[PDB]
């Protein structure tokens, strides 16, 4: 019995399912989860001293690799001055200025504790700004588990998708198909006067990685313009990763509000929301809209260091090039083994699919892929020293620490895994 | 033009109101906020290098004082392994076991990113467990700014209290007066079959410090038992501070769920919810209820929190905090009396409240609102002049730390004597 199996057994007594984060229980891939105790560069180390090339990166933040020495040094130096205060700091001013200089759509920005809180605040601001109650989201997108997002389409605009959520809290949420601009236009033509905002992951990352179809994001911008709707980009995963200026820069579409995740905290817990000044000015204390969440200096220090380091010229081109080499090598080995396989990519974000589709465009494409084969592939890849996302429905992430040695390990593991399928 | 004034002016361009946390803008006390750059023990240092005796303690977490060397050392050693070295960790098991051993009502516990998300999860679990939709909260209590809590009483149970919140999201939230057990019993007699939970700060901390009236928490427990309602204690501020086992231990009332934060990350952002096993086991992945605020225990918060929780378990820790706090409040009262300034205080362990009021005691939210809030604002700035940093709001509890000793008491009392002399 391994150290991870022992910890997992012991964890069950006081932690539901043995995990604080549900996906970590391996229910989406089978087996018992690995416990980790160390990470460095492109690698994570489990409690049984096995080292894996990491393609989760704590779900996005670790674009510099784990334990980048400049980031760690910045946190170490900040530690001397205290873990937190109850009051404003110069670091928070530096961070707000830097983020708004890097992402032009951000004219003002707020730091909060999480992406979930950032979503709550952004939608509430959109509702306050427009005087409208309803929102549009897309099936397969994730913006946090707040009650009015725990909903599916109504056959009332929405109905709860899980227990503990009152029906009334779902009635203002419309759920439309990702990458279906005509459905957006039709819905806004019918009830657009009621819709405060459209929220979207510009690259979906929580139904595996699904990039936007041609014209989709541009169509959302135009439809929102025409109907007076606030366009919200959820860049918790895509921010500073698909490109320096995020998916909005990469695809050239400017939202009214954006949410950002732990990358701006260099890996430490944090979230942010920001965007057009006229909308942001409604937030307390100068405006009447309450904020969900009430700037940790370690996260600010880590994030400032991280954002400066990834501003090096060519950073995302290098990251993109590694990712393409990896996906190319995977496709080559899947083709050689006769395994239907297709990939998606947006910068340092990728998706792997056991599917015969020519391209993954819709939620239906995702759900139609061979999930059971992915589960087997995941465990075969663990055997080869590679740690993919433990779910067929989660995007993967590369880091600047991934180099020739990690690519060789990854491709050799995949060759053996494909042979065993 | 001080460094803090320059920073506040520069912060306005890209941060709304110049602050990330609205109360930090000093709108509740007037003037412009102090920016801080260092803290140690009982002291905070502003950007102009003035030191203040601190009674905010980062709003609760710093019960050991700021920058406790053993806590900092634990974070430094944990740093050697990465900011987030992944998936479940042994530290998270160690934390869950320690919390449930220290707070016996917690049979299972989850760590999340904030107290706001802990509340969202705990209320959702209560709704799922009971099959009921409505909640009871108390006027003046704060559990996070989620939509269904941004509500006031209806004259439909609740209505939104601020813009951007649909009316439908307020209809299931009932608002009752804190410390009024008879109003709770009347409400449950009328609509109890609709009420999934009562959520309460067992000591109110977000309308200044208002301890529970005799029989109030016991009455909530009896009424919840009678009506099949889940009792939720919000111990984000009271937890590990009113007593080692929280306000639930101090007052001897056991809730069905509790929320925690602040002290359990040692100063780092984190929140938690936990309680009865039958309720908690509904949470994903084994049960059907979705969790708000998933972020597997970030290791620096787990290391800082484990070290903190062990240090505050030292024998007599909270007795020492209480004893300091009583000397301080007695000395403030003496000096206000000497100056002919109406004044009353509240205390619960390492939490306290200062009130410019002629009331014999502060029991209700109306008591808090009736007090002389403008005098508090003047008092706050006079205390800053004397090197003391109180909570910058007449509606926020104050906090003492184990680092507060004779020197800090002397500074605090001498500052207050000068401040009371300037108030009239």
């Amino acid at each position: 019995m391994s150290r991870s199996e022992t910890l997992f057994n012991n964890a069950q007594k006081h932690i539901p399912g043995g995990v604080n984060s549900p996906v970590r229980a391996f229910k989406s891939v089978g087996g018992t989860p690995l416990f980790f105790k160390h990470a460095e560069g492109a690698y994570v180390l489990d409690e049984d001293d096995k080292r894996y090339v990491d393609y989760v990166g704590s779900w996005g933040p670790m674009i510099l690799g784990h334990s980048h020495p400049d980031v760690l040094d910045a946190v170490r130096r900040q530690l001397d001055h205290g873990l937190s205060y109850g009051a404003p700091t110069a670091l928070e001013v530096e961070m707000a200025d830097l983020v708004c200089s890097m992402v032009p759509s951000m004219e003002m920005v707020r730091m909060v504790s999480s992406g979930t809180e950032a979503t709550m605040s952004a939608i509430r601001l959109a509702r306050g700004y427009t005087g409208r109650d309803s929102i549009i989201k897309f099936e397969g997108c994730y913006h946090g588990h707040s009650d009015s997002l725990l909903v599916k389409a109504g056959s009332t605009f929405g109905v709860p998708n899980s227990p503990g959520v009152p029906a009334a809290f779902a009635k203002h949420t419309l759920t439309l198909p990702f990458n279906d601009i005509e459905a957006v236009r039709k819905t806004l033509g019918e009830v657009g006067k009621e819709v405060a905002c459209i929220i979207v992951e510009p690259v979906a990352g929580n139904m595996n990685c699904v990039p936007p179809a041609p014209g989709f994001l541009e169509g959302l911008r135009e439809a929102c313009d025409e109907h007076g709707v606030v366009l919200i980009f959820d860049e918790v995963m895509t921010g500073f990763r698909v490109a320096l200026g995020g998916a909005q820069a990469y695809y050239g579409v400017t939202p009214d509000l954006s949410t950002f995740g732990k990358i701006i905290g260099g890996g430490m817990p944090v979230g942010a929301f920001g965007g057009k000044r006229e909308i942001m000015q409604q937030i307390s204390p100068l405006g009447p809209v309450y904020q969900a969440g009430t700037g940790n200096p370690l996260a600010m220090a880590a994030g400032l260091t991280t954002l400066r380091l990834i501003s090096r010229p060519g950073f995302h081109d290098e990251l993109t090039a590694y990712t393409t080499r990896m996906l190319d090598g995977l496709q080559q080995r899947a083709d050689a083994a006769g395994i239907p396989f297709v990939t998606t990519q947006a910068g340092g974000m990728f998706g792997l699919y056991f599917s015969g589709a020519d391209a993954i465009v819709t939620f239906e494409d995702v759900m139609a892929s061979d999930v059971e084969r992915f589960k087997r592939f995941f465990h075969l890849m663990l055997d080869g020293g590679v740690y993919l996302a433990p779910s067929a429905f989660e995007a993967g992430f590369t880091s600047i620490a991934h180099g020739d040695k990690e690519l060789e390990i990854t491709l050799n593991a995949a060759e053996k895994a494909f042979a065993a399928l």
